């Protein structure tokens, strides 16, 4: 189709099936193990990525072009790495990838929505949705085409360090939640074919349903242990999800550094090959996690030649590896020139990863567009963001008894109010985990509202706002105050640092709810991403809410507490009375919550 130079690749107007067989068949074997190799941006310079032909670039959480670096900055990253890629001899453009699983997280102003268990507690998929395409507009306002996200985990133990990147116990609820994908994506056309991957264009991101399978099931919450489960709870509490992400387009698949009854999900052909690709008919590409090759063995890392071929047969496409590229594009070399994996696996590899490419229009759009710089921390979305915080908390006591008058919502104008506690004022732990760090941080870490700026913001001009940290019991007494807001919970955490078999919150936490609700009438704001030991805090209250993991937008929370809108949210998961009663779900036999599964009160917004 037209002048004497024509490649028949090149050409937008082609189906995509044809191009990719047109690539495909021009290619030699170091240009196909190149595109299934994805580098972090740490290791990558314009050489290596046209000397190595690489498919695929990478931040892990934290990595950043710079600290405060601007939507631009990111941009002209992205771009430098890809001018290198479009210049080797095929010129096929790389995709590059990041944890944007809460807003485009990692990134300074961007806006950070609710962690996951919140948004469960929304019981909204539209929401959930809107917060995927606000995100796709995030992502691609810093030039990246590529989120790890969502993560469709259904966590059964709130000992699990990611506990609150999981929807809900409840596999329903993670499956309704599956709207993020077409929201992130674009939705699919109508004579759509479930398991094909699918990104609208270049104001979409391709999306990854992670981490398969089993993850929210390992032993005591143990983050990237072994699931103990027969077929049937795989498939009937784990799986289903997978195929709702099927059957919307979801362009790839992370698999999880999990066992499943002894077996390395990395090395589990019966599961990523049998299952997922010959039985789910998924066509997109089956992506590593982070030295998840590595880890198939004990120790990790003691034999990478098995690790790369157990995890190829296995039917992975692309290697997350992320470092030592030279080291794997060798091996997996040597096992081809060996016969030790066949061409049949490259070339399916190979055909995964380039039709997500050409699906999405990376061949025709491989650049950032400088005009979607301005969408990074949109006004519109942090409107969205606050919606979303207002709509995940869980009031869970409103007055010590019965006969008293209910303290939510509490009045805008007062002489004096105080608001106290370790997260009253403090953005980092307002959002937790993946948040500009990978394992989040403390204090004014990004542009946000804190609990106390969102207060001052909500309040009549006449009542005065006194910020205590940790004020003392006679502090309180003493200071003329009509209530108090006082916020406590857990700090910020990240994979196996969260894993945590007490789930009490660290002091001063408790000791100063009491302090403060011994002087004043007092509303507590948990946040958490989990249920954690609450009697004690509940008994020292006169209301509690499970704010969970709220974001940026702080006046989310105020939203609600001043009766602007009323409560709705609902608990995602179970509420444990002790731990020593964990794992306890909600059909067992011992289940014996304290909180069940759906409760939660409500208000009618003033
Ligand atoms: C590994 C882990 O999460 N351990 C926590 C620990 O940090 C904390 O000091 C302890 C108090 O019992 O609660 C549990
Ligand atoms: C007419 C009207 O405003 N009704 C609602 C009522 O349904 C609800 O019981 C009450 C207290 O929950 O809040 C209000
Ligand atoms: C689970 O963790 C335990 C305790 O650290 C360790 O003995 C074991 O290797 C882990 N198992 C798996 C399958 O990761």
């Amino acid at each position: 189709h037209h002048a004497a130079d024509y490649v028949l690749y090149k050409d937008a107007t082609k189906p995509v099936e044809d191009r990719v067989a047109d690539l495909l068949g021009r290619m030699t074997l170091a240009e196909k193990i190149g595109q299934m190799t994805q580098i972090e941006r740490l290791v990558a310079t314009p050489d290596v990525l046209r000397d190595n032909f690489i498919g695929s670039l990478l931040s892990g959480g934290g990595s950043v072009p710079r600290k405060g670096a601007t939507a631009k900055e990111w941009q002209d990253m992205v771009d430098g790495f890809q001018k290198a890629c479009m210049s080797t001899r095929l010129g096929i453009p790389m995709i590059y990838g990041i944890d944007a699983v809460h807003g485009q997280n990692n990134v300074y102003g961007a806006t950070i929505f609710p962690h996951n268990v919140g948004l469960g507690a929304t019981r909204d998929p539209y929401l959930v949705k809107r917060i995927g395409e606000a995100t796709a507009l995030e992502v691609r306002a810093t030039g990246i085409q590529y989120a790890f996200a969502p993560c469709i985990a259904v966590c059964r133990d709130p000992r699990w360090g990611r506990c609150y990147e999981s929807y809900s116990e409840d596999r329903r609820i993670v499956q309704s939640m599956t709207e993020l994908i077409p929201g992130l994506q674009g939705d699919v056309p109508k004579d759509f074919t479930s398991g094909m991957p699918f990104v609208a264009g270049k104001n979409k991101v391709a999306a990854c349903a992670k981490h398969f399978v089993g993850d929210g099931g390992t032993v005591d919450g143990i983050n990237a242990n072994n699931t103990i489960i027969n077929r049937e709870g795989l498939m009937n509490i784990h799986m289903p999800a997978y195929k709702n992400a099927m059957d919307k387009g979801v362009s790839t698949v992370m698999i999880s550094y999990s066992s499943w009854n002894g077996v390395k999900m990395h090395a589990n052909q019966d599961l990523v090959t049998g299952y997922l690709k010959d039985t789910l008919k998924f066509k997109g590409f089956v992506i590593s996690d982070w030295e998840g090759i590595d880890r198939i063995t004990t120790p990790a890392g003691s034999d990478y030649s098995y690790s790369v071929k157990a995890s190829i047969l296995a039917g992975l496409d692309m290697i997350m590896v992320p470092n030592k590229y030279q080291q794997f594009i060798s091996i997996l070399t040597g096992h081809v020139n060996g016969g030790v994996i066949p061409m049949s696996r490259i070339d399916d590899a190979v055909t995964r990863i380039l039709r997500v490419k050409f699906t999405m229009g990376l061949f025709e759009n491989p650049y950032a567009d400088p005009a979607m710089a301005e969408q990074l921390g949109k006004q519109e979305h942090r409107d969205l963001a606050r919606e979303a915080a207002r709509k995940s908390l869980v009031l869970l006591k409103n007055g010590k008894t019965s006969t008293d008058a209910p303290l939510l919502p509490l009045p805008k104008k007062a002489p004096k109010i105080l608001v106290a506690g370790s997260h009253a004022d403090n953005l980092g732990y307002q959002c937790g985990g993946w948040t500009i760090e990978w394992q989040g941080d403390t204090g004014r870490t990004t542009v946000g509202t804190t609990i106390l700026e969102a207060v001052k913001a909500a309040v009549d001009p006449s009542t005065v706002v006194v910020f205590a940290e940790n004020p003392d019991a006679e502090f309180v007494k003493s200071g003329g105050f009509s209530y108090a807001i006082v916020a406590v919970g857990e700090h910020p955490y990240t994979e196996t640092k969260g894993d945590n078999l007490n789930l009490t919150i660290p002091e001063p936490g408790l000791s100063t709810v009491q302090a403060v609700c011994g002087g004043v009438r007092c509303a507590t704001v948990l946040i958490s991403g989990r249920p954690v030991v609450v009697q004690p805090l509940l008994a020292a209250s006169d209301a509690l809410v499970a704010a969970w993991l709220p974001g940026s937008e702080g006046q989310g929370v105020t939203d609600a507490l001043f009766g602007d809108f009323g409560f709705t949210g609902r608990l995602p998961r179970t509420w444990f009375k002790s731990v020593d009663q964990l794992p306890m779900n909600v059909g067992d036999a011992h289940y014996d919550p304290l909180f069940r599964l759906g409760y939660g009160l409500t208000t009618n917004a003033t």
